[PDB]
């Protein structure tokens, strides 16, 4: 709110009016809305910069607008990692005296890793204005997200979890596939190939695990978004991921940051002894 009697700095999109603005989650319990953007695309439009009272002046050490792409790790370090920054000069060291709109235009711009909001770390895509000047700088940033659309061959090859202690109890997990889309289904069942126990109750759960940092700094943030109960005393299995909107997969995005998915089949008996299992599943998002 620096000088917002004096003047607003407003960026605007050529295209906005068909382009689509995807929502995103955040824990505060808010949803975001941005424009969409895909890998490729250039990225243009104009930044207004308009006063709002006659006969007022800004002076400053230049105007520029960069294309951002970032990893911010909210560590104590403040670990951020900008993939990707394009400048684009717009003025020259000087002063505004009146309203002026300057265009501007990325074009074919490379934008290889997919926005997410994490627990620990965030990874997002703006265009910032920044006004240098003596004091502090004047800084505007415009939030913009990034789909990643993909597509797999989309086989039939089942797979197969065991679980169980040796001559106590052994349980076999097939399902479908190695690979799901954000709404596709998980087919499989749970055949039994020895019970010595009780079983009191058991479920397959649907665990997110994001990583960050790295070395003696390596966070891991675990959440279930997914139990498929099964408890009771050869069981098919169906889970639908469309109910739980999870995000895609992100592993070969950088040394310090990745979001994985893993089926865990847990079993526990009469006597409270927990067997488990963990086998990692990819999600991915499909193109329209």
């Amino acid at each position: 709110g620096f000088f917002g009697p004096i003047c607003e700095i407003d960026i605007v999109l050529n295209d906005g009016e068909t382009r689509k603005m995807a929502e995103m989650k955040t824990e505060d319990g808010k949803v975001e809305k941005h424009y969409l953007f895909y890998d490729g695309e250039s990225v243009s439009g104009k930044v207004n910069l308009a006063f709002k009272q006659p006969g007022k002046r800004l002076e400053h050490q230049g105007i520029r607008i960069e294309f951002v792409g970032q990893i911010e790790l909210f560590n104590d370090k403040s670990n951020t990692h900008e993939f990707v920054n394009l400048v684009k000069e717009l003025a020259l060291p000087g002063e505004l005296t009146q309203s002026r709109s300057y265009d501007f235009e990325f074009m074919q711009v490379e934008k290889p890793y997919e926005s997410y909001i994490g627990a620990n770390v965030r990874l997002r895509y703006f265009l910032k204005v920044t006004i240098v000047r003596r004091l502090t700088d004047l800084v505007k940033e415009y939030d913009l997200i990034v789909h990643q659309l993909a597509t797999y061959p989309d086989v039939n090859n089942s797979i197969k979890m065991e679980v169980g202690i040796e001559d106590c109890l052994h349980i076999e997990f097939e399902y479908n596939k190695s690979k799901y889309h954000l709404k596709d289904v998980i087919v499989g069942k749970i055949y039994f190939l020895l019970v010595r126990i009780k079983i009191q109750h058991m479920e397959l759960q649907l665990i997110k695990k994001e990583i960050t940092g790295i070395g003696p700094s390596t966070t891991t943030e675990t959440e279930t978004i997914a139990k498929y109960e099964i408890m009771d005393g050869s069981i098919p299995i169906r889970l639908f991921l469309a109910g739980y909107d999870p995000t895609p997969t992100m592993r070969d995005v950088n040394k310090k940051f990745s979001v994985r998915y893993f089926l865990n089949l847990v079993l526990v008996d009469e006597e409270d002894r927990r067997y488990f299992k963990q086998q990692e599943i990819i999600l991915w998002r499909k193109a329209p």
